[PDB]
């Protein structure tokens, strides 16, 4: 037995292991949420100015791709760990590829640091972050009640180092000292690889040191000429339009694109096609399609937030907060601790409101419907901020007001989405299913990557009164049909 080998208290109440995976955890969300806020001014900053002196699109193009291709990644990291490595050896190893992916940035490599440092990051993200989430769960019994509130407890360290971390590295955005930065990003992840090192044998046992689906003699042959021919294809396409000087971000944004588009018809497809979900089954996996175009409307302006919002702010914006006689200057870095400090303050409060009601509370089509709503509001706020102003500096009371309306629209959207994964789920493709939620993400921001090249011909205000209509627009055409989605 998995429960054998570990101990069942230590933490809170909770096995001694979710201590363990709560420092792992918050000392790696940390160092990326961190690195992520100083990357975007670092790409798009003057050469003068310590930057790399990128156009404002393309480095605008590159964190949507970025964040895209590390949330599809935990659909091949979560396979290896389920059929190579066990889910210890994804996490050890994905951890290790990160602390490279940051020390890269940290060196003097200018493009050849950007996107090899992406690369390492990318697919360590993908073997690390489902498995070690995979773990939190796996440390507690069959018949457990606390598992549900140990992922609470889990997703604490992740808001925690959100909140925490460019509150840090806005002196280094200020200095311009970005490779000083990026290296505390860098040693920040390796406390996470040391304490993990330190105490793993006795606080998650033999938890993970096996693949569930071990490939058989034949499997190890099949799938490595697969991968191998894939991997040998793309690298002559990289190395040829290079040699040639043809190669530019537009062939890695565009292949993005095809792939956030084409993987969840692909799911969808094969969850319907099989013959082991029931007709009763396929009713939910019906139903689950207008709540992701929900959840891909929500996730594209909530993570326009990450590049587009913040630059908007910072240039148009006096950047000075006001609040009733309280007066500071803003740092840019800064917009990106809203939404974690709001989630931290403010999600125990929604979930004892869905409490207080019970059986009289709303459907999961009603709240995606709040959640993309709101988040549609938020777009026509800010976009009507910059028609009435124009040239005039408005305060960045109005930018601020714009995440809280959408983190608000969150507290909705995740928590539901969370429960729709597992609920709505058939019993052969529970995988399947976690993949389509997770994918509502990795979808937007695969969009996103090509829809900020929309800020130049429409123009900065513009762009926000088009995308915020438009989720407003298809949220009340999907809203029409509540009682028949709520299956
Ligand atoms: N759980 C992490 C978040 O939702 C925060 C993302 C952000 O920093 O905008």
């Amino acid at each position: 037995q998995t429960i054998q080998s570990i101990p069942q208290k230590g933490f809170f109440g909770h096995p001694r292991g979710l201590g363990v995976l709560f420092f792992v955890e918050f000392w790696e969300r940390f160092s990326y949420y961190g690195m992520r806020a100083m990357l975007i001014f670092y790409m798009y900053f003057a050469i003068h100015q310590n930057g790399l002196g990128i156009d404002k699109t393309t480095a605008m193009s590159i964190m949507s791709v970025y964040g895209a291709l590390i949330y599809m990644s935990s659909i091949p990291g979560a396979w290896i760990a389920d059929r190579i490595t066990g889910t210890r050896g994804a996490t050890l190893l994905g951890a290790v590829l990160i602390i490279i992916g940051h020390i890269c940035l940290s060196l003097p490599f200018a493009l050849f640091g950007l996107f090899s440092s992406m690369f390492f990051i990318i697919i360590g993200s993908g073997l690390m972050k489902p498995n070690i989430s995979n773990i939190v769960g796996r440390l507690y019994p069959e018949n457990d009640t606390r598992i549900d509130a140990g992922f609470v407890i889990f997703y604490m360290s992740v808001n925690l180092g959100a909140l925490i971390s460019p509150i840090i590295l806005q002196h280094f955005v200020d200095i311009r000292n970005f490779h000083g930065g990026f290296l505390l990003a860098a040693i920040g992840m390796a406390l996470g690889l040391v304490w993990y090192l330190l105490f793993n044998r006795k606080n998650l046992g033999s938890v993970g040191m096996k693949p569930t689906n071990p490939l058989s003699k034949e499997e190890k042959r099949k799938y490595g000429m697969i991968i191998g021919i894939i991997v040998a294809i793309v690298i002559v396409v990289l190395l040829v339009t290079y040699y040639t000087h043809t190669l530019s971000f537009d062939l890695i944004s565009n292949t993005v694109l095809v792939l956030g588009v084409a993987l969840p018809i692909i799911y969808f497809t094969t969850m319907l096609r099989s013959k082991d979900v029931t007709d009763g089954e396929r009713s939910r996996v019906k139903a689950f399609i207008p709540l992701f175009i929900l959840g891909m409307l929500f996730w594209s302006i909530q993570e326009q937030g990450s590049n587009v919002l913040n630059i908007y702010g910072l240039e148009r914006s006096d950047m000075q907060l006001n609040l009733f006689g309280w007066t500071t200057r803003f740092g840019e870095a800064l917009f990106q601790s809203i939404n974690p400090l709001f989630i931290l303050l403010f999600a125990p409060v929604i979930s004892m409101i869905w409490l207080k009601m019970g059986k009289k509370q709303p459907s999961l089509a009603i709240k995606f419907s709040i959640g993309t709503l709101l988040a549609g509001l938020s777009y026509i706020l800010i976009g009507l901020v910059g028609l009435g102003y124009g040239h005039t500096q408005f305060s960045v009371n109005w930018v601020i007001l714009s995440y809280v309306i959408c983190v608000i629209g969150e507290l909705c959207l995740s928590p539901t989405g969370n429960s729709a994964a597992v609920k709505l789920a058939p019993k052969a493709f529970n995988a399947q299913m976690m993949s389509v939620w997770l994918l509502t993400n990795a979808s937007a921001q695969a969009i996103n990557g090509t829809l900020v090249k929309l800020i130049k011909p429409l123009g900065q205000t513009n762009y926000f009164i088009f995308l915020g209509t438009v989720a407003i627009v298809i949220t009340l055409i999907i809203l029409v049909f509540s009682p028949k989605i709520t299956k």
